[PDB]
């Protein structure tokens, strides 16, 4: 049994009270207050549509993924990754795809900097999308479940889906459950073929074991995974530590 | 040894009487009577030239392949796939290629809806046809044999041939024998490069293990192939169910 599996079982036994305290203990998070109010008033400039803009930025600012050229954003939801990439120098085009409808976030239209190179398309199930040519492949799909075996299956499905989109391009792909042995096996194969590394984003909540397979890095997958498991297990054992609050992204205005 | 190989052996040892029962047990089939008679009288409107029009329809109405723009139809034979696509809104041109001559079906001239955008060309061996730039690649080639090794080699040949035609386009390609290990290996490589999924058409007879590699899907090829093998093996025992008969396609009349 994996360290991650022990973590999951412990997480599943928490009360909703214990869970709510745990989920943000010692994490980093952006202050969304300003953005949430502006969006409520239908402002279309400056604000990130979600916590996702800031999350992707953390990777980009550390050169783990360097968005360039034609960017595909699989599971774009409201569009946080898409809008953020649209303001980056090397990026020429952003195409976002998301399922929408009951239970799923719909793309939010914005006029943040570089909006004119973005197209977000709802009603698109990525498992039925043919792969297109692109220079950056982003994917943020993976729905949490109390069952790790369910999560294991969802994770493998994503990994099998993304592979045809990968051809010596930049990438950043969510791995919802990286600790189950079968996933590890797949990731090892994928790293051998396409390189990259798994990385834990500090803006991730303790309530999820998600890690991101980014293109620009090397290292041991198993080691990285166990380190996160250790971290998350330890964060059970301490009274809540309030999250480190950071300024949310300003995504600006106007065409490029 | 694969589940498919076991099915083949069981199939080869059936009597012609047992075969004739088995081949249609529980399948779906269109009623070709009306169409067969009209075509005998030389009528050129409404009728599909083969069972193929209905067969392709099944995929298209489920978004598995979305014919659009320039459509190439490799192994068009009488022209069932070509004439069907010719009436679809997004399709602009249909070019069908088939071998013809002794033993092989010749294109049948028709005036079904959109006939004027179809060009069906006999005396064309697809294996010597330079790859052309198309938006939809269809291919329905693959001759049965009692020997799965023979079928294996025929299948690989087709898969090698189709590959250079595929470039982020829509496609639907027959895989005559998808259960032999070497074919599975090739399909796995192709799916990694080009994506798509293998699918079983219910209008297929139990007498063939053919599956179609369609562009708009993802998933595990081995798993899907074994599911068909299981379905076909079970249909040996489960006592005969007469085929579910449906109405054949009405392909209309006139230019577009
Ligand atoms: N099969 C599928 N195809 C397409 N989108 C899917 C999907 N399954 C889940 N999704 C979507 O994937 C999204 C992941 S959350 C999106 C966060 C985004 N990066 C941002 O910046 O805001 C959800 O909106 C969910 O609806
Ligand atoms: N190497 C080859 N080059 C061209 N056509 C070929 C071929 N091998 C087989 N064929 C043709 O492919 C056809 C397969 S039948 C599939 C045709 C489908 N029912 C339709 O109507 O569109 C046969 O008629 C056969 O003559
Ligand atoms: O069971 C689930 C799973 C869905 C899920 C989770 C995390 C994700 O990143 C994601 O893409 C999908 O729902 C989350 C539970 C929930 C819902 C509303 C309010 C509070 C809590
Ligand atoms: O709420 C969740 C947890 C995951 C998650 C992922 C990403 C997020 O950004 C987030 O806020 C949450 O998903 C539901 C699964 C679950 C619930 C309770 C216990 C165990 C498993």
């Amino acid at each position: 049994e994996t360290l991650g599996e022990k973590w999951k079982k412990k997480l599943n036994q928490l009360s909703r009270k214990e869970f709510d305290l745990y989920k943000k203990s010692g994490i980093t998070e952006v202050d969304r207050t300003e953005a949430k109010e502006g969006l409520k008033r239908g402002e279309t400039t400056h604000h990130a549509v979600s916590r996702g803009s800031a999350k992707l930025q953390w990777f980009v600012e550390r050169n783990m993924v360097i968005p360039e050229g034609r960017v595909i954003d699989l599971g774009c939801g409201r569009g946080g990754w898409s809008y953020y990439c649209a303001g980056l120098k090397k990026v020429t085009e952003v195409r976002g795809y998301t399922k929408g409808g009951p239970g799923h976030e719909e793309p939010v239209p914005m006029s943040t900097y570089g909006w004119n190179i973005v197209k977000l398309m709802s009603g698109k199930d990525v498992f039925y999308l043919p792969p297109e040519k692109c220079d950056t492949l982003l994917c943020d799909i993976g729905e949490s479940s109390p069952s790790p075996t369910v999560e294991e299956s969802r994770t493998i499905r994503v990994l099998k889906m993304v592979e045809p989109w990968l051809k010596n391009n930049q990438f950043c792909i969510k791995v919802l459950n990286p600790y189950m042995p079968t996933v590890i096996e797949h990731l090892e194969r994928l790293q051998r073929k396409h390189g990259g590394m798994l990385v834990r984003n500090p803006l991730s909540r303790n309530s999820t074991h998600e890690m991101y397979w980014i293109s620009n890095g090397t290292g041991n997958i198993v080691s990285s995974v166990n380190m996160v498991s250790r971290l998350l297990l330890n964060r059970f054992t301490m009274t809540h530590r309030r999250p480190t609050i950071e300024k949310d992204v300003d995504l600006g205005a106007g065409t490029r």
